[PDB]
């Protein structure tokens, strides 16, 4: 299907007046395992924007640091 | 094209070929530093695409993870 499916949405960091969003989601390319993704999303969610993907350790490393 | 890593906050990742995924305060092209997350060469002269965040966007992120 060659597409990016938001498996799960976690958080919404911002939103511009045009209705795009900065989100943190678990996102799945082409049926591959869902990775952690912080990215700009269009209102309907069809078009996505720029942003990084994270492996588990990266995210986990990250959140543990925002924690102690 | 110019940038500036003004503060390094956290390193999330090694890499087989020495890249590092980092959370930083980066300024691009003379613009005020924003919080920024991407991959960096071992010599931080090359990078991949990545997300940048306002501070409100960044704290919104940190908060949420402190609280789950
Ligand atoms: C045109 C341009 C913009 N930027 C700025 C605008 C964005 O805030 C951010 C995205 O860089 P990169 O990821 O494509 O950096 C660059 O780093 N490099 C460029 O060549
Ligand atoms: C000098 C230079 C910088 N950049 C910036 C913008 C991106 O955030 C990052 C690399 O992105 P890229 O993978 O799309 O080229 O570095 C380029 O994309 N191309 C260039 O030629």
């Amino acid at each position: 299907e060659f597409t990016f499916e938001i498996e799960e949405h976690l958080l919404t960091l911002s939103e511009n007046e045009k209705g795009w969003t900065k989100e943190i989601n678990r996102v799945s390319f082409n049926g591959a395992p869902a990775k952690f993704d912080i990215r700009a999303w269009s209102p309907d969610h069809t078009k996505m924007g720029k942003g990084i993907t994270l492996s588990n350790e990266e995210f986990q490393t990250m959140v543990d640091a925002f924690k102690g």
